[PDB]
């Protein structure tokens, strides 16, 4: 089984996006894919808040289930959220042990 644990953060978003971006796993064309963020980019409000960091997967978006909708669908629910706007972004860590 895959070792780790589950956990939300919320970021404010502040224009220049939440500083975080997205890989898809690719299982299929279009029916269900993990995303998880790829790298945490050094302009954003994630890395400023300093509470969400790279190799976490997203499990849930502002109360959204990410188990089905796309790598854009996803990127386009974040992409949608503008400024002033806490987007709460339940991520899941693994560990390497």
């Amino acid at each position: 089984k895959r070792v780790g644990k589950r956990l939300n953060i919320q970021l404010k978003k502040g224009t220049e996006g939440l500083g975080f971006s997205i890989t898809s796993r690719d299982v299929t064309i279009g029916g269900s894919a993990p995303i998880y963020v790829k790298n945490i980019l050094p302009r954003g409000a994630a890395i400023q808040d300093g509470r969400l960091k790279a190799g976490d997967r997203l499990i849930e978006v502002n109360g959204v289930d990410l188990a089905g909708k796309s790598q854009e669908e996803v990127v386009s629910l974040l992409r949608s959220t503008k400024m002033e706007g806490t987007v709460s972004l339940l991520v899941f860590r693994q560990e390497e042990a």
